[PDB]
């Protein structure tokens, strides 16, 4: 039982301040990273691949929202479900091999970046190698649910990879991969990822579980 928006100026309201909380978010994660200037103070940390993250996700949220709101300014005069699980992304082995013969050379983290709607953007935390790692492919606690979806929806995967080796700023999590998950996408459970860089660790694809009710 919900109530509905009073009237555009409110959305448009709510849209604007969830912008500047973001922007908190990316100028407060930017002043930690900054200070990382060596190993006593934090660099080359999880604690500071963590913030790279949160820049990462409130980068990536603000410009979602950015979007929606310039999409409601341009408006003119005024049933089913999707669920997600069992990520999985395989790596090559001779990638896995490295950190094995030459572990102090780098650290690796990955997630996942799953968005839908404009409001509907969730990131898988922080996943790696020593912690994550079945057969070949790193596994996500993530479960991604979209409710009162419509047939032709679509969900935009993102996969993104940290590498630390040995003013507001740019996430240091590149991204190594995406696919849009579409009604077509059900039933199948792996897919081939596009944009992957040259040379990466990923495999090229990623796996994953589609539970749909229409």
């Amino acid at each position: 039982g919900h109530m509905c928006q009073v009237n555009i100026k409110q959305k448009m309201q709510e849209l604007n301040n969830e912008i500047n909380m973001q922007q908190t978010v990316i100028y407060q994660a930017s002043q930690a990273l900054n200070c990382c200037v060596d190993e006593e103070h934090g660099k080359g940390s999880l604690e500071e691949a963590e913030a790279e993250r949160l820049l990462l996700i409130a980068t990536g949220k603000r410009t979602l929202l950015i979007d929606e709101l310039n999409k409601l300014k341009n408006e003119g005069p005024q049933k089913g479900s999707v669920t997600l699980s069992e990520i999985r992304l395989p790596l090559k082995a001779d990638f896995v091999c490295s950190t094995v013969q030459k572990p102090d050379a780098a650290n690796y983290y990955y997630l996942i970046i799953l968005k839908a709607g404009a409001e509907n953007m969730v990131a898988t935390p922080l996943a790696s190698t020593s912690n994550s790692l079945n057969g070949d492919a790193l596994t996500f606690t993530t479960t991604f649910t979209l409710q009162d979806v419509s047939n032709d929806f679509e969900i935009n995967i993102e996969v993104y990879s940290l590498v630390q080796k040995k003013a507001v700023r740019t996430s240091n999590f590149a991204l190594v991969g995406s696919y849009t998950l579409s009604l077509s996408s059900v039933g199948n459970t792996k897919f081939v990822l596009d944009k992957v860089p040259f040379l990466s660790s990923l495999e090229g694809h990623i796996y994953l579980k589609i539970k749909c009710q229409v």
